[PDB]
């Protein structure tokens, strides 16, 4: 099992959940939170360093679904201007479903 | 060590705080956040973000089914949407004011 | 590669910005949080007041680097973050296999560097 977080602009929310829900993810949970990368938060063109706004996505998924998750984020976020965003990708070692107690693969399936 | 994240409803804060602490576990991070399972955020084909907590307990290996054992008799109802747990491991855990590490960064006194 | 998740106190940020990016560490995530240790948010404890709680508000800072610059990052966010009193933070480091940046499709030490 991985976590992959991946914090993007917030506009690109919409579509980064109707390509993952179309490629068959059934669980996600997201934050607002304030960044920069590389950047220091400036678009133009001194060492004044700033934070924007950026959205966090976190999907919790088997290994074998981890590269369509990036590929479909990847696709939903990118817009080719620097801040489009970064994605990290961290090893589980257990899920629970609360309401059952159901466990990893099974905690992690659909409807 | 490991890092138990846990998704609840924002209501049952209190209830597994109280769960964990009279259990011994004490040190929890929590943040608002807003999410969707397999019910894709219905409670009657639309996709929409209801409002959770996620806690952030870091313990022990030995206390792992503990937190995880109180964190569900505290949040788990039978209703759709009561949580779900994340383990992952830590590989260091230090604690600012004395640069204690690990077992000493995660325990009392 | 692996995430230093420090959580520290609010207005130590600026101070724990600056510390980093002269370091050369640029890149990293923060948002707000409540949380307790072991004083259970307590600055004046009584006796009772053990089982009590209450959740103080603290920021967390994230931070994806390479191996070799973790000592680093630990090392500033700890000068920066330090008053000597109880509740100045708590510092976690996590694996992380891969890291991605979006624009490029760059992967790893150069979507860190
Ligand atoms: N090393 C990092 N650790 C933690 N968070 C990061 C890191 N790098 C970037 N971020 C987070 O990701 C957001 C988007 O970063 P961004 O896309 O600017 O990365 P970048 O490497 O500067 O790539 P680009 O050159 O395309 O801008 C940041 O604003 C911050 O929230
Ligand atoms: N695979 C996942 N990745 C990341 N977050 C998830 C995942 N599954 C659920 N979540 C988060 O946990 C919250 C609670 O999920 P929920 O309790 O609805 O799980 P479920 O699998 O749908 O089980 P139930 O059938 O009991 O509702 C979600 O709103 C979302 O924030
Ligand atoms: N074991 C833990 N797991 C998750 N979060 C924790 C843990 N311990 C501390 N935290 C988070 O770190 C913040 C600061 O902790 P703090 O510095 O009070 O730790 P401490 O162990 O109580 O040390 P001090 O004795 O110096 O207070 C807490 O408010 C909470 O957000
Ligand atoms: O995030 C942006 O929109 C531009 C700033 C940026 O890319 C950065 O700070 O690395
Ligand atoms: O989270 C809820 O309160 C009900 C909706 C739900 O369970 C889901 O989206 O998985
Ligand atoms: O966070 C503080 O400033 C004091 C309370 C504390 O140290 C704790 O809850 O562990
Ligand atoms: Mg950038
Ligand atoms: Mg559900
Ligand atoms: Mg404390």
């Amino acid at each position: 099992m991985k976590k992959i977080e991946a914090i993007i602009r917030p506009f690109k929310l919409d579509e980064v959940k109707i390509a993952l829900v179309n490629a068959g993810i059934v669980g996600m949970t997201v934050s607002e939170v304030r960044g920069f990368g590389r950047q220091k938060g400036q678009t133009e063109r001194e060492y004044t360093v700033e934070f924007l706004q950026k959205l966090k996505l976190e999907i919790v998924v088997e290994d074998a679904q981890v590269d369509t998750v990036i590929d479909k984020i990847v696709a939903a976020a990118r817009t080719g201007e620097i801040g489009d965003g970064k994605i990290f990708v961290s090893p589980v070692d257990q899920t629970i479903r609360i309401r059952t107690g159901e466990k990893n693969a099974d905690a992690i399936s659909a409807w």
